[PDB]
């Protein structure tokens, strides 16, 4: 539960993301696999990729992070109403990319830190809480997704 208030401030702040989606997508990835290098073995795709600049290098890497935000920026619209589009994540993650919940909380970390650093003028001491209430109900609702599918990591 957010605030329309803080709904509002949340979808702002996307407006800035909505922009550019695969340059946010790819410093998003390139952040969690810095911040979090385990996070990089789940992706099969990338486990060969050495460094900073061969990341910043693929192309791959920037369709996934396109991906990830495109799929979030539909479910952040949703102001919490996202059940429909939670499901299918939930699912294809618990099950088949084996994605631990705690890896969530480590990608919304890597969100906010790109936000911050990309845009710290419109990322103020507002749309900083707007943005990590509605990453955490997200979480939230993807862990109890996670347990009533009988996983939980
Ligand atoms: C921000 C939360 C996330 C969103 C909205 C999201 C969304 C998506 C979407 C839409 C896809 C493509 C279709 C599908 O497989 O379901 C995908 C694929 C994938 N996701 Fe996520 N995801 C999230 C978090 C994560 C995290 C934290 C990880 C790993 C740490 C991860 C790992 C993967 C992998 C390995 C794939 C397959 C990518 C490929 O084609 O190689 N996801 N995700």
């Amino acid at each position: 539960g957010l605030s329309d208030g803080e709904w509002q401030l949340v979808l702002n702040v996307w407006g800035k993301v909505e922009a550019d989606v695969a340059g946010h997508g790819q410093e998003v990835l390139i952040r969690l696999f810095k911040g979090h290098p385990e996070t990089l073995e789940k992706f099969d795709k990338f486990k060969h990729l050495k460094s900073e600049d061969e990341m910043k290098a693929s192309e791959d890497l920037k369709k996934v992070g396109n991906t990830h935000l495109t799929a979030l920026g539909g479910i952040l619209k949703k102001k919490g109403h996202h059940e429909a589009e939670l499901t299918p994540l939930a699912q294809s993650h618990a099950t088949k990319h084996k994605i631990p919940v705690k890896y969530l909380e480590f990608i919304s970390e890597a969100i906010i830190q790109v936000l911050q650093s990309k845009h710290p003028g419109d990322f103020g001491a507002d749309a900083q809480g707007a943005m990590s209430k509605a990453l955490e109900l997200f979480r939230n609702d993807m862990a109890a997704k996670y347990k009533e599918l009988g996983f939980q990591g």
